[PDB]
């Protein structure tokens, strides 16, 4: 039993909200929040924008201390740092940005580094800014992420249409 709290069941494993992953994260402070990271960690705009506000800056302090010692992350790749007031740990995981021209094969590496950790919050991974179809992202979340994945979906009206097509 978890704190998670209004979510329609898609899987075994898969839930799913129409909610702000910021208000969620501040209400639940899951174990862990997946941040829709760039490499650089710069938490400019879409969900790491509003990730990073809600931090106060202090995600984006962090994020430049970890790159200027390990230099960026790997499209598909993540990393593992504070939650601050949001969480204990946020993973940063960098989906393929398709205005960017990468390969959206990337997508399933990305959604990979969610089964290191037993429970998430996330969002849709490539989803909004970063330019992919969000039912397709939902497809292979549900395809590839085994652990228990708590997604949070802004927008309503995208949130239904998510819902009425899911196979
Ligand atoms: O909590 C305020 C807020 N602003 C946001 N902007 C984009 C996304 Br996705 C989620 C957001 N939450």
């Amino acid at each position: 039993v978890n704190s998670f709290s209004g979510y329609l069941k898609l899987t075994d494993n898969v839930y799913i909200k129409n909610a702000d992953i910021v208000e969620e994260a501040k209400k639940v402070k899951p174990t862990v929040v997946v941040n829709a990271a760039n490499v650089y960690l710069k938490h400019g705009g879409g969900v790491a924008g509003a990730l990073n506000k809600a931090t106060n800056n202090a995600m984006q302090v962090e994020s430049d201390d970890y790159i200027a010692t390990n230099g960026p992350l790997k499209v598909g790749g993540s990393c593992v740092l504070s939650g601050h007031n949001l969480a204990k740990h946020c993973l940063h995981v960098v989906g393929p940005n398709v205005n960017k021209g990468e390969d959206i094969q990337l997508l399933k590496s990305a959604y990979e580094n969610f089964n290191q950790h037993e429970v998430l919050l996330a969002p849709l991974l490539s989803a909004g800014i970063f330019g992919a179809d969000p039912i397709h992202s939902l497809r292979v979340c549900v395809d590839t992420v085994r652990t228990n994945v708590y997604l949070a979906v802004f927008d309503k009206n995208l949130y239904d249409k998510l819902v009425s097509s899911f196979l």
